[PDB]
């Protein structure tokens, strides 16, 4: 038998921790004997589980397209579900205006408004970290980013939340028409009246005599929600667990917090949330595969991250890692365009914090819940901790 039959992202099989990350280092295991192999799940595809297999695979595109990035298929992502020509036009016109320098003039913002999510539950002595905390702090990030009062963003996460879980497409439907309607007004805004945040800056960008329409505004927009804050959320809920619980791990953190940085790199290719499809386009052959028009190969990076090949003692978060080419952030031509902002966001987000609540633990008498998926992590983070205090 072959782990790889039944592989399926949205099933994963949960240890006792009550992450997948059992099953992962036993399906890490044997792709050293089969890095690509079928599973049967969804009418049968192609599980890359290899890290040379897929970097083959996500540097090949000519042969595989992100039309098939989202699988199942059961609406067009901006860059991330789009092939070149148009995918490298938008990307080139959002370069610029998503630049680091651009990114890291909202920092003091968000490490504010992560003191002020913080206050909302310190004085309590418990709280769920992936809903307090997690799912809040890229939405404001985003509200933030676009030079909104950071509380607009709880509207973000509600709209992103809805639009995933919904089963009506016409209130799914509706509930898109909210998001697009927020979008043109404030592109309307930020088109008359010019500011320093990301949609003004996006909205002057120009490249080849040439802008973005309108509704190119309305999808880049999208993207920063439906694209950014459920990977940020899952992969943030995943760390505040596993320093309510690793002892040692949080311990260093708050001795040196010059290695939080590294930390949160390798942090990344541990808890990475995401898993990505590829249409496969034309006849191609990665390594002892291959694969046929038609096809989709779903690139499991979570395997590929714990790859002994790639990675000396992989099963381990050495904090000092360096360099850690882990593929949790994309590799090649659709590289996460978030990936600098996460990392810093990552680092605001521990290192305040820990800063406010050094002791915690999980809590004994509510459930963590990992979800599954494309995008996966904790979903629930109970944690207790010693009453404290508002900043504010
Ligand atoms: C921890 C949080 C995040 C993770 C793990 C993550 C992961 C990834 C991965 C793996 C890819 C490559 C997809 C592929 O190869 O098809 C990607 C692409 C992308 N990400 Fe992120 N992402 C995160 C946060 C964000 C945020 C906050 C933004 C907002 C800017 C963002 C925007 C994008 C966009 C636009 C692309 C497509 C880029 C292109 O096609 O050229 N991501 N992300
Ligand atoms: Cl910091």
């Amino acid at each position: 038998t072959s782990l790889f039959t039944t592989a399926d992202h949205y099933h994963t099989p949960l240890g006792p921790d009550g992450t997948p990350h059992a099953f992962f280092e036993a399906l890490r295991d044997e792709a050293e004997t089969t890095p690509i192999g079928w599973s049967e799940a969804y009418g049968g595809h192609w599980v890359v589980a290899g890290y040379k297999e897929i970097q083959a695979v996500i540097q090949n595109t000519k042969a595989f397209s992100n039309k098939g990035v989202t699988f199942p298929r059961y609406f067009e992502l901006m860059m991330a579900g789009q092939d070149d020509p148009v995918h490298k036009k938008y990307r080139q016109l959002v370069a610029k205006p998503f630049s680091p320098e651009a990114t890291d003039l909202f920092t003091e913002q968000l490490r504010q408004s992560t003191n002020d999510l913080i206050d909302a539950r310190i004085e309590l002595g418990e709280g769920d970290a992936a809903t307090w905390l997690a799912n809040e702090i890229p939405a404001r990030l985003t509200a933030i980013l676009l030079g909104l009062p950071p509380e607009d963003g709880d509207t973000y996460r509600r709209w992103v939340w809805a639009i995933t879980h919904v089963e009506n497409p016409e209130e799914g439907a509706e509930i898109f028409a909210e998001l697009v309607a927020h979008a043109r007004t404030l592109i309307a805004e930020r088109r008359t009246n010019p500011g320093n945040d990301i949609m003004s800056r996006v909205i002057m960008s120009k490249i080849d005599g040439e802008s973005l329409s309108e509704d190119d505004l309305i999808g880049f927009f999208t993207i920063l929600l439906l694209g950014g804050i459920d990977n940020t959320a899952r992969f943030l809920s995943s760390v505040f667990w596993r320093l309510a619980w690793d002892i040692e791990l949080r311990r260093r953190l708050i001795a040196h917090p010059e290695l939080i940085p590294n930390a949160v790199d390798e942090l990344l290719r541990f808890y990475g949330p995401a898993m990505v499809g590829r249409l496969v386009t034309q006849e191609v052959t990665v390594g002892d595969i291959t694969m046929k028009p038609g096809q989709t190969a779903m690139l499991w990076f979570p395997i590929a991250s714990r790859d002994r090949s790639a990675f000396d003692s992989p099963d381990n978060i050495v904090i000092e890692r360096t360099p850690n080419r882990h593929l949790s952030l994309g590799h090649g031509i659709h590289r996460c365009l978030g990936a600098h902002l996460i990392r810093v966001e990552a680092r605001v987000a521990i290192t305040e914090f820990l800063k406010r609540i050094p002791e915690f633990s999980l809590d004994p008498n509510k459930e963590c819940e990992w979800l599954m998926g494309q995008v996966a992590g904790m979903l629930h983070v109970p944690i207790i901790f010693p009453k404290g205090k508002r900043l504010s």
